[PDB]
């Protein structure tokens, strides 16, 4: 049965006194700091030499290399790459963590590769956040928090659990909830999540493009029905809230909901159930972890030649046509990660 | 090429003096009597005898029967279920509607089985909106809009399109963008996305669901992870600003993008595209007209069945075990329909 802690289970009385190291400021890492800053801990960030150290400086920070931020740290924070992990660990943390110190992973595949490990006299955790950083943030300014999953993997000092905790309500995840699951099932359905889920929406958003587009659609308006309105990005977010069927016969026409009702269940062969269980496989077998290992090569120059690519497929080229022609609901995003 | 109104395109000139009736006030026509009111235009809400009339007067509109608001109507705008269309048509709009007056659908479905004709002396058009009603309420008061598409089908006057364009600007689709598209092809675009697009997400996110809990990970875990934590629901929103590749380039760990990359463009077999142009044959071909039309005997009793049938699915006895555990951010829709500006 499933341990779940809300505002009411955890305090920021672990953190008095006590200064928290954010490792990285990127997508996670400026969120964390942000929010941290704001809850009034103290926060340093301790990042290498690049545009994100500049980042961190421009927004307040202080800001050092790596093992300098671990060496003056009562709790670390590593949100850099996962493939990055044990190179730092090895190098910058491991020698500097300060015994009793809590060492923080916010994904468990380095723990699963053996890349980050327990150390004596320290604590290791994972807090795992089941959001990116903008929503982490935006959320937080609004009193409001997205769940993460955490798992305390080695406690020497008997007080692992109320800093993570502790963390868990400083940076907002305890205001929607944080439930204990280890770190190798974590990885698994968060790869998971990655390598089916969302190339699977965007390839059946895609699958619709192309099929109206062939058969004499106007692109524009095929492109905004699959995704482009916002309707169905909508329909999936409301569906969180109160779920996705509720959604369909909260908001659908009566046309709409005969029609949703006629193919619900039936569109998927079994063919995409069998894909997923593939899917599972690669990851839970090392298959994934390698070709993850091989790819991290040249500093991912292979990720960067698929997204260049990307922005050339007819679904990417359809939306830069729909966006220049139709304004979206934007909020400013200027100096959101700035204190509040 | 394609011709689409933004805010500079259009302009509330044309409703000066004239009354709008929103036949309806369900999902379309609260927002749309919402928004009327709060740019200033004199609205006018018809309805039958349901909760819809009640919530009506409660939310302070002039509320009569249908024939009575189209009597005392300059431009009318036929917000209520698209099989009921035909009736209310031959028996309460086209003997009451004024000459000069506008009708306006909200999909072309009425238009395409010709339930709802051009009336000699009248205006005819369609302007659909790509959105439901809260969103458009929420984007209005936001001073933000979502996308429609709109078609002149009879112009008697010579200015149906100046105030379809008005009714447009003033509901707020104008802050978005308003395409020409003809009333055939929005319907068959509308009912692809409701029969197709939207079941196969849905079926793509329970299968996900399926396959990890069938495999012993934790059911909360894996309702979270396939849309429970909003996470997916983000992506896709933040995707139709962005794109949706560029949103995994952006917001993705390189973990998550070459994991992404690796799968992108290969997860679905030929017999999904097929089943898409199968759907679209139904549509084209009168076969979905002809089930809509079955389906909307007993006032929907299949559809009833299949609502708290659904209710009993696995994803969505899980999706209240989380909503119960896990605090969702939503924002306070009570106070959405009162009084703005
Ligand atoms: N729901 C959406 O988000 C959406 C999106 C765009 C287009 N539309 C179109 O807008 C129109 C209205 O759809 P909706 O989803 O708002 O519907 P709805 O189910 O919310 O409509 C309910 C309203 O229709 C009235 N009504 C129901 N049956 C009636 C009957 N037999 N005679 C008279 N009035 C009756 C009710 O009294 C109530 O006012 C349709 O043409 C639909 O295709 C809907
Ligand atoms: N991105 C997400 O939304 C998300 C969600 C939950 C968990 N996580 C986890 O959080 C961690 C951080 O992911 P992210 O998406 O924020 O990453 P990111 O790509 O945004 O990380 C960029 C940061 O990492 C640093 N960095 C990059 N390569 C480095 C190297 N070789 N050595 C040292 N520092 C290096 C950069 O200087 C910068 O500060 C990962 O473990 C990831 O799995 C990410
Ligand atoms: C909410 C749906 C998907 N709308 O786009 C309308 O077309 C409808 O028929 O309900
Ligand atoms: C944004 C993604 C989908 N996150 O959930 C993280 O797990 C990541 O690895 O990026
Ligand atoms: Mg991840
Ligand atoms: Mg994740
Ligand atoms: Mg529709
Ligand atoms: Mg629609």
């Amino acid at each position: 049965n499933d341990l779940i802690y809300q505002d009411e289970h955890a305090s920021l009385q672990p953190l008095e006194g006590r200064t928290v190291a954010v490792i990285g400021y990127g997508i996670q890492g400026r969120a964390f700091a942000a929010n941290l800053r704001d809850s009034g801990v103290a926060v340093r960030v301790g990042n290498i030499d690049d545009r994100y150290f500049e980042l961190a400086r421009a927004e307040g920070h202080r800001v050092t290399n790596i093992a300098e931020a671990v060496a003056h740290a009562d709790i670390v924070l590593l949100l850099i790459p996962d493939e990055a992990h044990g190179a730092v660990f090895d190098v910058d943390i491991a020698p500097n963590l300060r015994d009793g110190a809590l060492l923080c992973v916010a994904h468990g595949h380095s723990l699963v590769q053996g890349d980050v490990r327990p150390l004596p006299g320290r604590d290791l955790a994972m807090l795992a956040p089941r959001m990116y950083g903008d929503p982490i943030r935006r959320y937080y300014l609004a009193g409001q928090g997205a769940p993460a999953y955490f798992d305390i993997v080695a406690d020497h000092t008997g007080r692992a659990r109320d800093r993570v905790l502790a963390i868990a309500r400083a940076v907002g995840f305890t205001r929607a909830g944080v439930m204990a699951l280890g770190y190798r099932q974590e990885t698994f359905l968060d790869l998971f999540q990655e390598q089916f889920l969302a190339p699977a929406l965007v390839d059946l958003v895609e699958t619709g493009f192309q099929v109206l587009v062939e058969r004499g659609f106007n692109p524009k308006a095929a492109l905004l029905e699959v995704y482009g309105s916002g309707e169905m990005g909508k329909m999936m977010l409301d569906g969180a809230d109160i779920g996705l069927d509720e959604v369909v016969a909260l908001q659908g026409s009566p046309t709409c909901q005969v029609g949703y009702h006629r193919w619900r269940g039936r569109t998927l062969p079994t063919a995409v159930r069998e894909l997923a269980a593939r899917v599972l496989d690669q990851i839970e077998g090392g298959d994934f972890s390698a070709y993850l290992k091989e790819q991290a090569s040249n500093d991912y120059a292979s990720l960067d030649d698929a997204r260049r690519a990307a922005l050339k497929r007819p679904l990417n080229v359809a939306h830069a046509q729909v966006r220049a022609a139709f304004r979206f609901p934007t909020e400013a995003a200027g100096g959101l990660y700035q204190a509040a």
